[PDB]
C-alpha cells in the first residue's frame, strides 16, 4: 500500500489513422501534485505536434487539500480506477482516449490509448503550430460514488498567435466507492501546468496541479 | 467613476410565458461584490427565481493588477455588451442580452432574458433547485474588441441530484481594451452567489474574484 | 381563419455590437413549402455577409406529409407559436433568434431580433466570403404537447472551398397543444433548400422546404 | 468484391465492466440492408442491448449513382476506419473504433466500444430503451481522405420520453475517395433499425438509404 514515488508509460494509438508508439518513465511528488515524465518514439519521428499528446502525459501524484485524492486512495489500496476521455478540437478533430493502470509498491504502469482523426493537414497540429498549452481549470462532479465526471475548456498558444481550443471531458470509474470526505465537497477543481520540450523522437514533460474549490 | 450603485430591468419570457422585474443594488468594485433586490412587475414568477441567477455587473469585478476591462469601459464611457447562451442538461435553452447605461457611478441595467424547452416536470418549472455552485469561468480575448467566457455550471436540487448547463457569452466592447489586458490570458473568474426569494422577490448577492493562479511563487523558505 | 400566401418581415438586431434593420415583403405557398422574400436594409449597405441571415428570413408555409403541419394549425386557429433559435459557429460566433408572428387573414407579419457576436473580423462572415447555404435535413422531436425541439447541422459554402459549418437549434413553443396525429409521428425530419441574391444594401431570398418521416416507404 | 457475408468481434467495457461478442450476418450490397446474429462469449449483458445498435458495415451502403466511398474501399481492399464518439443526454459518452479485413465477398470487424458514465439508475443500465429512433446521418468529406457524419441519435424508452444523443465521426481512408464522390455534398443517410434479444443472443437488422435530396 503506497502513494506513488515513480511511474512507467506505454502511450500508443493513431492520428488521422496512422500508428504511434512510445514509451517511457518518470518520477513525482504526491505530496505537492508535481511529475515528470521522459519518453521516446518506438517507432521513428512522430508525424503531429507532440503538445497534442499533453494531457495523456497520473491523477495518483494529485493530493487533494484536506487528505488523499480519490485517485490515490484507489492506489493506495490496489482497486485503481480508469480514465475514459473525449477532446473535440475546434477545426472539428476529435481524439478519444482510455487510461489503464497497475500498481507495484510506490511504482506505477499506465497503458494509454489515444486515437486521434480529423485533423487538417494543413492545420496546427499537423503542421507543429503549437507552441505551449495553456493553463487550465478543471471541473470535478461525483454523478454517483464510482464516477467522476471532469469538464475543462482547453487552449494552445500557436505561432500564429491564435489559439487552438478544445472541449475536453472525462469520466473517472472507480472499482470501489470513493470515500465520504472526498464525495461531499463538489464541486472540486484543478489547476495545472504543463512544460513540453520535445525533439522530434523524444519528449520531456512536466506537470503541476492543485485541487482547490475556493480561491477567495 | 467606478460603480457604486445599480438598478436593474430584467425581463423576456420563460416557456412563452412573459415575466418582467425591476430591482436595485450596490456593489464594492475593489472586492468584486454585489447585492441586488428585485420585484416582479407581473405577478408570481412561474419558475424557479434561481434559474435567474446569472442573470443578476462585471462593473464591479476588479482584475488582479488593476481595473478589469469591464471596469474600463465603464469609467471612459465606451462601454460593452454581453451576449450570453445557456444549455441545460434537459433540452432546455436561456438566451440573454445585457446593455447598460451609467450616470456617474450609478449603473442602469436592461437585460432580455428567453428561456425555452424547460420540461414541465423538470426541475426549474417544479422549483427543485437549492442554490447555484460556486464557478469557475475561463475567459479568452480572441481579439482585442471581445472576451470569449465559458462555464460549466450546476445547481443542487432538492433529490440531490445536480442540474449542469454550458454557460457561454461574448462581451463586445466598442474600444479595444488594454494592451496590458490583453497581453495576461487565460483569465479565469471564481464566483459565489446567494439567493433569497419569494413568488415575487428576491434578494441577490455575488463575489466574484479574478485570478491567473492559485499556486504560490515558491519562493518562500 | 387562413392559410399564409403574403407575408411582411422586420427583422433587426446587431452583429459584433454594430446594429442592422430591414423590412421587407414576399409570398409563399402552403400546398408546396414554398416562400420568396425581398428585403431591403433601412440603415445603409449590411456591414456583413447577407447569407449569415439565410436561417431568419416562416413554416406557416410548411404542410405535412398528410395535413397541416403544427405551424400551419396554429396559424388557422390563430393560436399561434413563438421560435427561439441558437447557432453555434465552428469559429466561436453565436447567434441567437427570437420569431414573433401576428396574423391578418392570408397574411403574416414576422418581428424577428437576431443577435450575432463572435464574428471574428478576419473570418468568412465579417469578410464577405460565404457562398451558398448547404442544403440541410432538420430533425423535428416533440418533447411535450406544446414544444416543438428542432436540431440541424448546417453548413455554407466559401470562396476559400472549406465550408463554414454550425450547431442550429431551436425551440417553437405553441399557445395550445399540438394534434395527436401529429404527435404520433417523430422524428418528423424537413429537408430545405435556399437560395439568396444579394448586393451591400437589398436581397431576394427563397426557400423549397418538404417534410418527411421515410425515405424508404 | 462486394460484400454478402460479415462476421463481429465487438468488444470493450461499459461503465468499467468488460463485455465481449461474436456474430454472424449477411446483407445486400445493391440494397443497404443487413442482419447479424450476436452472443456474449462471457454471460448476459449488464446494460440494455439497444445501447449497441450504432456499433453492430457500410459496405452494404451504396451510392445513388454507384458504390459508396465505403464500398469502394471494400472492393479495391484499401480501407477505411472509423473513429465515433456518442455523447448522451444524461452525461453518459461512448467511443467506438472500428477496424475492417476482408476475403472475398466477406468482411471481418474488430470493434472496440467503451461506455462511460450511464447512471446506475438511467434507461440504458436499467433496460428501459426500446428503440432506435430512424436516423438522418449528415456526411461532408474535409479533405479526399476523411468523411465527417454527425446525428442526432434518439431512442424511445418505456415512460416516452426520448434518450438522445450526438453522435460524430471520422471516417479515415487509406486512398483518396473517388471523384464523383467528393462531388455531392452533403450526402444524407437515412437508417432504420430492428433488433430482437434473448438472454443467449441478439438479432440485429438495418437498412441504410443515401440521398442528396429527398424533393
Amino acid at each position: 500500500a503506497s502513494l506513488p514515488k515513480t511511474h512507467e508509460l506505454h502511450i500508443f494509438g493513431s492520428f488521422n489513422g496512422v500508428k504511434f508508439d512510445m514509451v517511457g518513465e518518470g518520477t513525482g511528488n504526491p505530496n505537492e501534485g508535481s511529475e515528470e515524465l521522459k519518453l521516446k518514439s518506438t517507432n521513428g519521428p512522430l508525424k503531429f505536434s507532440p503538445y497534442i499528446l499533453v494531457p495523456h502525459l497520473f491523477y495518483q501524484y494529485l493530493p487533494f487539500p484536506d487528505g488523499m485524492s480519490p485517485f490515490q486512495a484507489a492506489m493506495h489500496d490496489g482497486s485503481g480506477y480508469q480514465v475514459h476521455r473525449t477532446i473535440q478540437y475546434e477545426d472539428g478533430a476529435s481524439v478519444t482516449a482510455h487510461y489503464r493502470y497497475t500498481y507495484e509498491g510506490s511504482h506505477i504502469k499506465g497503458e494509454f490509448q489515444v486515437i486521434g482523426t480529423g485533423f487538417p493537414p494543413d492545420g496546427p497540429v499537423m503542421t507543429n503550430k503549437l507552441t505551449a498549452m495553456d493553463w487550465s481549470v478543471t471541473k470535478m462532479l461525483y454523478p454517483n460514488d464510482k464516477t467522476i465526471l471532469s469538464t475543462a475548456d482547453c487552449s494552445y498558444t500557436t505561432t500564429a498567435g491564435k489559439r487552438y481550443q478544445s472541449k475536453m471531458r472525462e469520466n473517472n470509474t472507480f472499482a470501489k466507492p470513493m470515500a465520504a470526505d472526498i464525495l461531499q465537497k463538489q464541486p472540486m477543481f484543478v489547476f495545472r501546468k504543463s512544460e513540453l520540450q520535445h525533439s522530434k523522437t523524444e519528449l520531456t514533460f512536466k506537470e503541476w496541479q492543485k485541487a482547490f474549490t475556493d480561491v477567495m
